């Protein structure tokens, strides 16, 4: 099956270190094709990390258009980073013409002791978007397969929802 996953977010949250981690192992491309086994179905997770793209109107409304699922990324440390969020996600509805998009919100550098992002404030920005939340590090790995996996099951749910032999002579 199938997954088209778009990794979005402010310059500097991680979002390159974070695909990079799931796919490499180890802390220019845009867009990789992973294949992996979640929950016992064979998935092939089509990624792309945003940071190259974001800047171009026609591209960021492309992968808006084509992505299935997005992982919203803010960085612990970076208030400004975490307030950029509602931006994504309303750009995001915006060009699905949707309130159902499959959105997972990442809290990314959660390894760092500098903290300015209450876990508290996120957990609730998340629940009043009825998302999942979940802390990663790129630096540790920590949570990082949780955040992409936990994407491919909500855009799961979002399809399993969602859901003529004719003649040419005659
Ligand atoms: N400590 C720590 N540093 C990170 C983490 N993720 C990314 N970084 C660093 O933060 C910077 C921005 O990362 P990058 O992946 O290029 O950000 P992007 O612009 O969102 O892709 C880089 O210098 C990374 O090494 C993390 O989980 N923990
Ligand atoms: C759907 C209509 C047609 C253009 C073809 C109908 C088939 C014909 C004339 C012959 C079929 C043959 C047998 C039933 C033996």
């Amino acid at each position: 099956t199938e997954y088209k996953l778009v990794v979005v977010g402010a310059g500097g949250v991680g979002k390159s270190a974070l695909t990079i981690q799931l796919i490499q192992n180890h802390f220019i491309e845009d867009s990789y094709r992973k294949q992996v086994v979640i929950d016992g179905e064979t998935c092939l997770l089509d990624i792309l990390d945003t940071a190259g793209q974001e800047e171009y109107s026609a591209m960021r409304d492309q992968y808006m258009r084509t992505g299935e699922g997005f992982l919203c990324v803010f960085a612990i440390n970076n208030t400004k980073s975490f307030e950029d969020i509602h931006h994504y996600r309303e750009q995001i509805k915006r060009v699905k013409d949707s309130e159902d998009v499959p959105m997972v919100l990442v809290g990314n550098k959660c390894d760092l002791p500098s903290r300015t992002v209450d876990t508290k404030q996120a957990q609730d920005l998340a629940r009043s978007y009825g998302i999942p939340f979940i802390e990663t590090s790129a630096k540790t790995r920590q949570g990082v397969d949780d955040a992409f996996y936990t994407l491919v099951r909500e855009i799961r749910k979002h399809k399993e929802k969602m859901s003529k032999k004719s003649s040419t002579i005659c």
